[PDB]
DNA sequence: GCCTTGCCGGGTAAGTTCCGGCGCG
DNA sequence: CGCGCCGGAACTTACCCGGCAAGGC
């Protein structure tokens, strides 16, 4: 699916560079709001700004995309209670994922998250047991990979994947054409 | 000889929740 | 009155980045 696979994606971006939020507000008002952050206006708005676009459409959310320049970063958002529940919901079933998705999201948490040199292939995050289910993942494709804990200061975790299958993780895992190809990643492949 | 990867410090790119406003039953 | 989109942004915790050296083949 199509649909799943964008999905997917961008739950990636949303747990790595972004959030789910519900507001509660003055006077009982409130508000959902799915959220992707980025330094790069281009990135938000070239990249991950159309495919949020299209989602939107597909799930006839009638909300719209804002993009708020912040001091240190562009902000895409949607406020949409109905797109909230559907990436939140998304994500309480993250386990049950089947192939296609499981890609896809590993593509979005790796742009959002990940060691972008490539000379290294390295995903951070603060929660084990998000990195946890990804390892598990990774394993099942034939990429090996360990989790440790890579900043005791901040208490954030590193999920390196093996160099020895380097070529697996970058040609079979971001390079698929079963979904939206990271930017990095369709460079490559076009050289 | 060199690749790999745990480990750790460097200079910062994300995240989070406020605010005032509007719309609508 | 009770909720849910809009637009902005202040505030908080950094961001992944990259060097080093131990291990192992
Ligand atoms: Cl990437
Ligand atoms: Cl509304
Ligand atoms: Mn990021
Ligand atoms: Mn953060």
């Amino acid at each position: 699916e199509n649909v799943s696979g964008i999905s997917a994606y961008l739950l990636g971006l949303i747990i790595g560079d972004g959030g789910l939020y519900k507001l509660k507000y003055k006077g009982n008002r409130s508000e959902y709001r799915v959220v992707i952050t980025q330094k790069s206006e281009n990135l938000i708005k070239q990249h991950i700004a159309p495919l949020m676009q299209f989602l939107i459409d597909e799930l006839n959310v009638k909300s719209k995309i804002q993009i708020v320049k912040g001091d240190t970063r562009y902000e895409l958002r949607v406020s949409s209670k109905k797109l909230y529940y559907y990436f939140a919901n998304m994500l309480e079933r993250i386990r049950l994922f089947n192939m296609r998705e499981q890609i896809a999201f590993i593509k979005g948490l790796y742009v959002a998250a990940g060691d972008k040199t490539l000379k290294r292939l390295r995903i951070w995050n603060k929660n084990k047991a998000l990195l946890e289910i990804v390892s598990r993942w990774l394993n099942n494709l034939g990429v090996r990979n360990t989790i440790h804990l890579d900043d005791h200061r901040h208490g954030v975790y590193v999920l390196n994947i093996s160099l020895r299958d380097r070529i697996k993780f970058v040609h079979t895992i971001l390079s698929s054409h079963l979904n939206p190809l990271p930017p990095e990643a369709a460079a490559l492949e076009h050289h």
